[PDB]
């Protein structure tokens, strides 16, 4: 269960000294980078998100302004061009709050909903870097909601399903839930903060989610909820925030028109569910142990042969498969069938297709998967539509026979 | 009028800043022609048997020292430090795929090896040269290397000819213009390497019929290049594809791998980009159709339109099978007047929009019509969605 390992092994990443704490994602790896992104995507059309992308620098005369350069200067890396001197971004907030502001908004496009698979920097120290999860290039599943004070609630709540939505997904039921309360230093009136705080409080009990408050540990800029997930090892996770922001909107000369004909600032929620997906992957990898499910394996089906007088049977299979949209390979090697499903088995393929001369004969494939399950024979068409359903339900289960 | 600018701002795809100069902020439809661009060019990365990979942001300075580019990139870097080492964002991909290739013990067997990148690249140039997305700093091209032996060469650059062409033709580009970089005086390695290295883009090209110039001196240091130049509508010449031989990175970052005979050899690199800066495509494409992207690139391919009230259910039903058969598509609910919508989204340039009144509930059917204003009629519903599936997936240029 150790990412840097499995990580090795499979081939899907490696580091070196030359780069710190900024992952080279090889073929494999980068196939399931992918296809996590695929499914935020999939997430982002069905809670109407729209989904920008934003440059990698931006002038440190804008970052003076957003509130977070004295918090954030030593982080950030810079860069100079012609007099004048750029950060590298280490979130994606001020870009979107940019982008917002070109063209003029209505109280008709709230609530706005801004995604992004953006690639952020920070200047940590050496020591502090470790394989996926403490890393300096990285790309959170960040997203940024503008709304009317009123829209809060019901976006929270929207937020919070979207949340539990991802996490399942993943095997991932154990959710431990902190509210974080008003720090001493802060903005805002105490009255803005007791309607953002029980905003935050009751949508989790709308939800029937248990929550703990944190007394002093909000953002100088609005309250937070944090959500901590356990793996199977039942060790704790934290991963997503759903934060409030009542500073940057302002500092940015965000507006948007209201009914009433009158300029107003518009509420910002930041929020990401998986947190920097390097770390989320990295969790993967332990959650489990290398076998990806099907919907994620980098080689999600291997078709082979016992002896070479089926290699135009299993060539026809292959590229039927290829045709349904399944990551398949055809393992054609003079070897034994047992030393085929072997190599497979510890490259952690899902599903290891037989062709025999009775699987030939009948129109068949034996199908054995990766944890030794032998499903017996089956109808070729009906084995691809079962390998669809899996792949398109991103279920962690693998077929029953 | 076909400035990728005016309609960059007209159809909201992107921006730019002075605080962020030549770097581009994409908007929602804007980075949807983009992503749709990036799936194109991966049907042809599977297709043409290339790996996808992702290398680092930057990489330490004595490493850039080390690929031999450092007196020549020097000026059109971007460095940044961090505990007293110094730091380059990359101006290109080339020494990354190196480092993917150095982990592992490579044979001949798994030559050629083909690893390509959406590279996000930066490079530091005056910013009186930057023009919208024709030349900016922040750009990702269509990157690839191809690790091979010198006999595999020949058949590597007649693949990469191959794929060239291919993706050309998929945009409508047929005027092609090629020309043939040589050696210049300051370079690397004896007379007959390069008589082999410029022999072998010029017998490929020659064997393909395809008509060059020589262009004498203007190559690079370690290796002869093709490049490609397309011509759009108004006949102006676009340089965006390049097929460079390199016999010296791979030597200066120590690429080697065991071949037939059980010793180390050294592999020759390929360098091969086809779109070039994927920005300044996307910018050539906005100029080439005046906005009216073809329906596999629009951002939103259909709309669908009640005539009143009453057909509210019939138009998210109709959506939903949209949706459903991959199609990107809005439902238009307003209360704004039927020619007010039609208005909007005609200008935005939505390839189809379905109008849905009574007769059309009944008879089980839909009104379309075209963003250039033409009339198609009252058309069944199964018959409009296959039509525009087979339209969107084998990505023609011609609308219904
Ligand atoms: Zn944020
Ligand atoms: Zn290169």
């Amino acid at each position: 269960r150790d990412h840097r390992k499995i990580g090795k092994q499979l081939d899907l990443y490696h580091m070196q000294e030359e780069a710190p704490g900024m992952v080279f994602w090889h073929n494999d790896g980068w196939t399931i980078f992918r296809e996590l992104e695929v499914f935020v995507r999939s997430k982002l059309k069905e809670y109407q998100y729209q989904e920008v992308k934003g440059p990698f620098m931006m002038d440190r005369v804008l970052w003076e302004k957003t509130g977070h350069w004295d918090n954030y200067k030593d982080a950030m890396f810079t860069t100079s061009s012609e007099n004048r001197e750029y950060c590298i971004k280490p979130m994606n907030c001020p870009g979107h709050v940019q982008i917002f502001n070109q063209g003029l908004k209505s109280y008709r496009d709230l609530p706005l909903r801004m995604a992004e698979f953006g690639s952020c920097h920070r200047n940590e120290p050496s020591g502090a870097l470790h394989g996926l999860m403490r890393v300096r290039g990285f790309t959170q599943d960040d997203a940024h909601i503008f709304c009317t004070e009123e829209q809060i609630r019901d976006e929270v709540n929207a937020c919070i399903r979207m949340v539990y939505d991802m996490y399942s997904t993943f095997g991932f039921e154990k959710i431990v839930v902190k509210l974080s309360t008003r720090p001493d230093k802060r903005i805002g009136s105490d009255e803005m903060w007791d309607r953002a705080e029980a905003d935050l409080a009751v949508a989790l009990e709308e939800n029937n989610i248990p929550f703990e408050y944190q007394l002093g540990e909000g953002a100088f800029y609005g309250p937070k909820i944090e959500f901590t997930l356990y793996d199977c090892l039942d060790r704790a996770w934290q991963c997503g925030t759903v934060q409030l922001d009542f500073s940057l909107p302002s500092r940015l000369s965000a507006s948007y028109v209201g009914e009433d004909n009158e300029r107003k600032v518009p509420v910002m929620i930041h929020r990401a569910i998986l947190g920097s997906m390097e770390r989320f992957i990295g969790i993967l990898t332990e959650e489990f142990a290398g076998f990806f499910p099907t919907w994620l394996a980098p080689v999600q089906v291997v078709v082979m042969n016992i002896t070479d007088s089926q290699s135009e049977y299993v060539n026809e299979l292959t590229q039927k498969l290829q045709n349904a949209g399944i990551r398949v390979k055809a393992d054609l090697r003079n070897e034994k069938i047992g030393f085929k499903i072997r190599e497979h088995t510890l490259r952690r393929v899902p599903y290891m297709l037989v062709c025999g001369d009775k699987e030939v004969e009948a129109g068949k494939v034996a199908v054995r998967t990766r944890r030794g399950k032998d499903l017996g024979s089956l109808d070729v068409n009906d084995v691809i539509e079962k390998l669809q359903q899996e792949i398109r339900s991103r279920s962690l289960q693998q077929l029953e026979e």
